[PDB]
């Protein structure tokens, strides 16, 4: 139904024991929630520069 991506919630939980959420395969060690968060930390500024 529209459902399911690269990564896969597995029953493991996400590394950062504060964190309830789990991390997926392809957010491992850390989860969909912490992996994002932690993106922003490096950026390489606007995409046209
Ligand atoms: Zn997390």
């Amino acid at each position: 139904g529209s459902s399911g991506s690269s990564g896969s919630l597995m029953d493991v939980k996400c590394e950062t024991p504060n964190c309830p959420f789990f991390m997926s395969v392809n957010t491992q060690p850390l989860c969909h929630e912490c992996s994002e968060r932690r993106q922003k930390n490096q950026n390489s500024g606007p995409s046209s520069g």
